[PDB]
């Protein structure tokens, strides 16, 4: 519940336009995929991107379980959050959350048809540094 | 499947020290936590050491279908492994497994407490690279 944990979390959310999701895939095994973040707030939702795939769509819509995972190997610190994940299917907000160098991967702009946009929620996290985590609640660490 | 998506496939299994592990976690959700690479054999098996947790025990015993994901720092690009795990609590594969590097996690060495080893096993691939992925069983390349 300290101050710091919040502002590190920010720093190393900030640190890089990626991040990596958990899903359920096929057969009772987790995916990993990397995303690019869109926009956040602070560790309570997070827009991300990515490409529309059918099968990553279809599975979203039978399991929006996921996870975001953060990490800075040089520290061997990470980040972790856990919640779920809507498509946003409306331009308004395709539009909203478009940012420079969605660019280079959607050349067709917003109404790429491979531009797929997400919101994450989380309901909790783990932070992990000197091979040790703190699991909070994300309504206790505000 | 071709070589020259295997190729970095490799090389990219080859330069990495530490790799994302997921899981599957309490209440449906994936979990993921990184865990350092000790020794591997191609694509088809990784030895895993990460600090001991009976929580993660628990969890691996329920259910031991996890993947890893292997970043590729320069581009974006990486590999997603899909398999099992298992944990390898006897002293003999920690010994084994033991590289120079290890003395940095676990200062007491191969009987520091805090030191576990696993070994996945790879079914299948999945590289992504230009916004596409190129999926393959293990055992067919
Ligand atoms: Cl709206
Ligand atoms: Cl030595």
């Amino acid at each position: 519940i300290d101050e710091k944990f919040l502002i590190e979390s920010n720093e190393l959310v900030e640190s890089s336009k990626i991040v990596m999701v958990g899903t359920n895939g096929e057969n009772g095994y987790p995916n990993i995929k990397a995303m690019m973040r869109l926009k956040h707030d602070g560790l309570k939702k997070f827009w991300l991107s990515t490409n529309t795939s059918t099968r990553m769509v279809e599975r979203l819509k039978k399991n929006n379980k996921i996870c975001l995972y953060f990490v800075d190997d040089n520290k061997f610190a990470g980040l972790m959050l856990v919640g779920t994940i809507e498509i946003l299917h409306d331009r308004a907000s395709k539009e909203m959350l478009w940012t420079d160098g969605c660019e280079i991967y959607y050349p067709l702009g917003i109404d790429d048809p491979d531009y797929t946009a997400l919101c994450f929620t989380a309901e909790w996290g783990n932070y992990y540094r000197h091979l040790k985590n703190i699991t909070f609640k994300i309504d206790e660490i505000y």
